[PDB]
């Protein structure tokens, strides 16, 4: 394939898949290879030809995947048939595995480019949609039945190490690159992106942790070289983000991004603080708040970590927990917001009653403190003599008896739902990560200094694979195929390439030889 | 069918279909098409006749409910056997969301209003029952795979948005009416009581924060007009709820209704205490505990949304899981009382075994506190000397470690069997709640004032439902079936009835252009 069908094509190549799914599967419960063929028949074109049969059936991943986003849209109307359409969305999925696997064995780069990554339109409506490719739509309705296939994962194995890159011309493509030759846009591939980011999370960190415990006498400090690069560092940071908020306008709303925000935010006011403390009120009181403003960003800074070794098994894991966690307890916390606020304007009409309003500080800061169990009725013992202890001990048993252990079951539930789930959703986190990598003086000075070992690491690794790569286009291998020496296949693995080929004449030499020293050693 | 039969026949047809299941399922485990076919006989009639036939096939929804409830009822009797008669109730459930689902096909009309709706009656024994129609059978004993029918949902969804309407000549009819057409009965559908319950409710809670606020000086306060309007909404509630006390007496006991009687209860005691500051003891004393008491009713106030959300996915779904939870409780809550009472009789016989009661008061707050881990042995210290620090520590042990503990367990449990079925129960939910829609100058002034917006609003979505039903009825259609404006049909919605079918016209055009661009694109 090479030109895109028009999106009234792909929407009637949708709807074929749509009425084949609804005519197999038209119950709760089937993917025969007579139904493949009919999936592969339902794009069209003259059996007759071919490039003219590619050319539509390369959709068929696509259109299979706007068909499960259909069937969840069916599922969202029709929320008591809602399992039929669950079961027709997940028939879609493995139907979809199943071509993803079949078209891997056939031909690699015609499921890469043309398959999963080509971005088609499709006419929806009479409106047009925009340019969505099968990966990018497989993991916005999170279709885990297709990003567990093996030409999903390998696809998304290319992306990551920059082997397949995004067209500049169209934006639509996702051409292939030549690895096999120190270049500038091979640092542009995710692995090395996400490796630079976590370095550079890794370094700020470490400019923080220099900056904060700077601090040794009352007075203003010197005003160091790693103070000024870590505030240059931060003020790039923010910049970037205000860009990227200016231009991406709340889409830019994920909890990351706002983390991150609040990270910069705190540091750039604590950075305004020191600066103006430095050139000036009173100099050391401007210090002292900006050094405690500075103070409070260390959670932010500490927790920052999380989001940079997400690409980490262990670390992905863990937050795809913690995300499926905080997702059930959002329960909890609407019905700790609600009695609070109940209690509290309670609380307040008490400290009205009597006619002026003089412990109000207290009531807000004390019943806040009683979910942390630290609340103490010594606050409203001279407050009012039945009515204070009622709201209170009322307060906090629907605080700590009734709602904190709610709390507990949901995390338990939400727990459990996702340690059997966690390698597919963390999958999903990788994709979607993948996925969104293909969407001044003294800092590059600082920046060389800091990065040179690791920039040299992915050099002579970069080395490695390329000529890894071109051992296994010597052979008729689809350039990833000998990366483990594995001990079941005699003949596998770079021993860096004719080094190799002896090794490997060696093995089938001392293997033949050592099974022919008896020959009942046989069958 | 136009005419009802006898309850003696219903009873009849009742057991042939409870003899029906009965052989079609003699074990724990089948509806096969004969079996349907099988039900639809069981009635009776003349096969040579119509209307005659669908006299009797009228009441096989209701008389399939009487089955899974006499199945109910044999789970109860025989406690061992009470799997099989599951399995029976079950099957019936299966066999009655068939049967609503194939008349949905054949008949809508007859389905709704004579199937579902039209309340039969039945002598289950020498006793004539009451008129129940199959929704609300259905509902009671909770038929959550026939509540979670597609017709039965249907049905639901007609008579919350006001297109069914109780009969006002026979009670137990429910005829359709005519929407295609400001009148004012058109708002008593369960759509906008429901949705006027929710406003003035937002109004009652809006005008209690700006009463309790109210009081800036000691001294008695201008009984404002916005005080005169809540205390004047409040006695409209407490008259409603009192007037329904007495004429339903003691099946108004639900939870919600005992939670707004002490939300109204408690605001009428501070309404009279304001009162008679104002008509006097001391003034600012009879205004001071008014607004202590007044404000008391905070966390009733604010915990009241929840009841008027429920017709929200979010706070529906939510309150569903607490009714599961504090069911589950009730082994706690039942245990702690128990635990209670034992070590509270025995720290008052510690207490009156010196010879006089004097720190009564003391034990009953100190251990009342202990659940919520705040206990302290300081009051107990000058007590006994080794016989109350055995009690209370026993009694410590007892309540934190051991039963806190079984809570969380509870609730960990209840919240695993209820998040699994959190939409059957939800659905379920509504369904009571649109069933039990269907069983002074100053005050509408106000109501007049502040309910414009809302009326407004609900007769432009009211003309925009009439020309939707006109479109619907100038095609052969069900009145709800162009509602979304899908993409998997090209012939779908309303625009507003012209420019929507030329709109219809311009996508199949544009859809048939755009396939026959290339001929070998078919099929
Ligand atoms: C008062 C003093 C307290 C100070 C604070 C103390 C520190 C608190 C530590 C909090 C860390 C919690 C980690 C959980 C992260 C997670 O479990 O997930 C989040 C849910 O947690 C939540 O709501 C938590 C709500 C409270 C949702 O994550 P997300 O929606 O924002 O999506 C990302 C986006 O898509 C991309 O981020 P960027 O690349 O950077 O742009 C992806 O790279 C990334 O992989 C994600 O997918
Ligand atoms: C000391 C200071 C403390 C002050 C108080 C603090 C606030 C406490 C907040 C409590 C809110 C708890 C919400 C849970 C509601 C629920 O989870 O459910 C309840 C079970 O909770 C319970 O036992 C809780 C026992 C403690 C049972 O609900 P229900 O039996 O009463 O049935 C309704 C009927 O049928 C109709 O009410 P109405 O239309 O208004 O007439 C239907 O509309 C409605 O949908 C329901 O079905
Ligand atoms: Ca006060
Ligand atoms: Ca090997
Ligand atoms: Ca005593
Ligand atoms: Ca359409």
């Amino acid at each position: 394939g090479f030109e895109a069908p028009t999106p009234r094509q792909i929407l009637r190549v949708t709807l074929n898949l749509k009425y084949l799914i609804d005519k197999v599967v038209p119950i709760v419960y089937i993917l025969s290879p007579k139904v493949v063929k009919l999936a592969y028949e339902a794009c069209g074109g003259n059996p007759k030809d071919k490039a003219n049969k590619r050319k539509y059936q390369s959709v068929i991943i696509f259109s299979l995947l706007k068909v499960c986003e259909w069937y969840s849209i069916l599922a969202t109307m029709e929320v008591h048939n809602a399992k039929l359409y669950e079961t027709r969305n997940l028939a879609s999925q493995q139907l979809c595995k199943l071509l993803i696997e079949r078209e891997e064995t056939r031909d690699l780069q015609f499921l890469f480019m043309q398959l999963l990554l080509r971005r088609y339109v499709i006419n929806e409506n009479d409106e047009d949609q925009e340019p969505l490719n099968a990966l990018e739509l497989a993991t916005d309705m999170h279709c885990t039945t297709v990003i567990g296939s093996s030409g999903f994962q390998r696809c998304l194995k290319w992306i990551w190490r920059g082997w397949i890159v995004q067209n500049g011309l169209d934006p639509t493509t996702f051409i292939k690159d030549d690895s096999l030759a120190f270049n500038p846009v091979r640092l542009k591939a995710p692995v090395y992106q996400n490796y630079l980011q976590m370095i550079f999370s890794f370094l700020f960190l470490g400019l923080y942790t220099l900056v904060v415990n700077g601090k040794d006498s009352e007075r203003v400090q010197s005003f160091d070289l790693l103070e000024s690069i870590f505030y240059v560092f931060n003020t790039g940071f923010i910049l970037d983000e205000l860009t990227k908020l200016y231009y991406i306008g709340y889409a830019h709303l994920s909890f990351w991004n706002l983390f991150n925000d609040t990270t910069y935010l705190i540091i750039t006011f604590a950075m305004g603080f020191r600066a103006m403390s430095v050139t000036p009120y009173s100099s050391e009181d401007w210090d002292k708040i900006s050094y405690r403003v500075l103070s409070c960003a260390a959670p932010f800074v500490w927790s920052r970590l999380l989001l940079y070794l997400e690409s980490q098994r262990f670390i992905g894991i863990m937050l795809v927990i913690l995300k499926h966690m905080m997702k059930e307890s959002i329960v909890f916390f609407f019905l700790l917001f609600l009695i609070m606020i109940g209690f509290t304007q309670g609380f307040l009409g008490l400290d009205s009653a009597d006619g002026k309003r003089d412990i109000t500080g207290p009531i807000l800061g004390n019943l806040t403190i009683t979910v942390l169990g630290l609340g103490s009725f010594d606050v409203f013992e001279e407050f009012a003599p039945p009515y204070a202890a009622i709201l209170y001990y009322g307060y906090y048993f629907i605080v700590s008896v009734i709602l904190l252990n709610i709390l507990i079951a949901l995390y338990s539930t939400a727990y459990q739902k996702v340690i059997d789930n966690a390698d597919d959703e963390y999958m999903a986190l990788m994709s979607q990560k993948t996925l969104r990598y293909i969407r001044k003086d003294l800092s590059y000075t600082v920046m060389t200094i800091v990065y040179s070992p690791f920039l040299l690491l992915i050099s002579v690794k970069e080395t490695r694979e390329a000529r890894r790569i071109k051992y296994n286009r010597m052979k008729r291998l689809n350039d990833d195929a000998n990366e483990y020496d594995t001990p079941w296949d005699l003949t596998d693995g770079y021993l860096d390439d004719n080094r190799n080929s002896g090794m490997r004449a060696t093995q089938l030499k001392n293997s033949r030889s050592l099974k022919l020293q008896r020959t009942a050693e046989q069958e």
